[PDB]
């Protein structure tokens, strides 16, 4: 397989976009979890439905549709999607990712990502906010690669590295920030697993995926990274520990959809103030 | 990609079976292994070759073609799969759990799954019977699932757990049938790892497979159990050890599904009569 | 999904080869790293470019097109592929090892495969030479094989194994002819393991790679590997280790092409003379 998408398909969105709002975001934020909310917080904001967008993928989110916005976060011009795609609802690599092109030929310069994870590290607890030290892509493994196909030289090389993904100064401009915010819980940092989904993980994928050193596990994320790499994007993500995995026999209870969501409900505002205090040291 | 089959394939295919027969199953079984001849001991049984099914896959099985065998044995009602499909034989995901849904539509509950697997704990011998307690799902770390795509809201929800996959109480009867029948050998429990085929491992991959927790490998079943849980269908299961893996470098031999066939051909009497006797406590 | 040539394709492409050349090969070779130049120490060498043989997947290699070459390399007659197919270039499997059949029906009993790859064993320094002993095959795991759909009986059996895939007596072979070049650096060994590229790995992911057992990572050569053993083909395949892959956090640089070109440039006389010394030992 390759990529359905040609040069010019990026582009022609990109222009279209450009022809239609004023805004020249720098910033491009993927919303994960309670960041759903952060769009309240631009100013001079344009919303635009995907559906409106030419050759964007159609799709939604959970309770709300996908919408792109602009605006100005904290001084700062971006643009957000209130919403993502996921391969487990059907779609290939190349149309999850078509997104982060754009963004590239619009000119923005840096990527943020977030999610919501299911904690594999003993030490998390759900609320817990874990900023990505590095990923382990599982479907990478077996060839499911959002680079899968000719190379388009325009966006990148034919092999590119992935060791340094995450930026190591904006880490470290993570850290600054979560202390002058007077958290009382100690800003995580660690690996992200992505595997497909939809489904939860059994008590023994959970010990492996531990096993393999991965400290939280999610179904998104990972393909994002990869491709924005690959084009030059500086790169900075986190997850929302939505809640702890199971790892015991015993199974006292079992990962639920509502439960993440109540964890997404209630870091919401932390997350919020976190990313916008976070546009300042961009 | 997504499921290839509408809601009202499954009912299509349901309500012909209804038409064709007076059998109202409440068990399914899929046969595997030396559980064949199962159907040899059913009463008023009733014998449909998946050929004649409509929209049914076409297909059949080691030396004999596919057949869906309706009947009732030790006075429970049941229906059963004599031939399943795997994905090494081209087959997607959708395709190979199509039977599983159907089953759910005629009224069915529970689901006993069997196969034939290679033992990887170091404990098992030849002969040896498994109680399934947990599963590892490598395909399904690549996105190869059978729940890929929209889903539908008729079946399940669209993040079903898994971690309860295999029925606890089912598995405490099992252990207590066992003991009745005066079985030299105890009854074994473990995690069965499935992944692609239709090679057989190597040496090196069955060492990380065994690391990675694994007691038993196959080339079947979970896609199955993934989908029976999904529509809220009560599933049982075990694998029937036919072969001990080769983990030595110096090689004395090698896997051969001559061996696995007699092993299954050797098993088959004590295979049937603990499924007979299961049914009774379901 | 299934193969997409039928064996009448395989056997048309053969016919075809046969009657545009006299040359009658014993052993197939496939080329990578520094082997490259290995066509130059040919005899009556014939070549033909890979585009216009029937059949034949179009591509070419790093630099240059792929050739398919003809001749006699000290005193043996072989033919050698000078530029492979990668499923990270879109390529399903089947079409990546269609010259492995092709080969099998021109009378070829012995296949060598060689490559690159990064090196995962504390001990390996670059430039070094692995005989690959094992391979551990990730894309396997999750349905990502050759062999998948129907099989073709007249190329072997439904389930091979694979235990037994690296010849014994080769390796060993091998290991006397190095001894007889004089070489200070010791004939390393080890397990290969295969994943899609074509980025390179990260930290994290290298770690695990290594605590699964693998010594060495590529993007190629397993594919091959399998329906060689399938067809009956007795094989031998060595790795250029061409880097040091980065399992530190505190990344100093990280794996370029560029680097891993230099490699093979670098050791490309040592790999020449060594294939050319094992061809008498066949
Ligand atoms: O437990 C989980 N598992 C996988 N993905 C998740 N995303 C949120 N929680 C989880
Ligand atoms: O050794 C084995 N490996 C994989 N699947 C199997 N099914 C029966 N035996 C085996
Ligand atoms: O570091 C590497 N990683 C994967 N494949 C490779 N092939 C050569 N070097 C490498």
């Amino acid at each position: 397989m390759q990529n359905g998408y040609t040069y010019e398909d990026y582009q022609d969105t990109a222009k279209w976009l450009l022809s239609h709002t004023e805004q020249r975001p720098q910033v491009a934020v993927i919303c994960g979890s309670g960041l759903g909310g952060l769009v309240n917080k631009l100013t001079q904001a344009q919303t635009f439905d995907y559906s409106e967008i030419p050759n964007f993928p159609e799709s939604t989110v959970p309770g709300h549709a996908g919408r792109l916005v602009f605006g100005i976060l904290n001084g700062r011009a971006c643009v957000m999607m209130q919403g993502r795609f996921h391969m487990y609802e059907g779609y290939p690599f190349w149309k999850v990712t078509f997104p982060v092109r754009v963004f590239r030929l619009l000119g923005v310069e840096t990527l943020v990502v977030t999610n919501a994870a299911g904690g594999l590290n003993p030490n998390f607890e759900v609320g817990d906010i874990m900023l990505i030290r590095d990923h382990i892509n599982l479907p990478g493994f077996s060839g499911e690669n959002p680079l899968r196909g000719p190379n388009e030289e325009r966006f990148g090389v034919r092999f590119p590295a992935m060791s340094d993904a995450y930026d190591r100064d904006m880490r470290q401009k993570a850290h600054s920030t979560w202390k002058q915010m007077g958290e009382q819980r100690e800003l995580q940092e660690g690996t992200y697993v992505m595997l497909g989904g939809p489904n939860f993980e059994t008590v023994a994928e959970c010990r492996l995926l531990r096993n393999l050193g991965a400290d939280a596990v999610g179904m998104s994320t990972v393909p994002e990274v990869i491709v924005a790499r690959h084009c030059g994007l500086r790169v900075f993500g986190f997850s929302l520990i939505t809640n702890k995995v199971i790892m015991d026999t015993e199974s006292q209870g079992k990962a639920n959809h509502e439960e993440v969501l109540e964890a997404g409900k209630q870091a919401a505002q932390k997350l919020e103030q976190f990313v916008s205090l976070l546009m300042a040291s961009i």
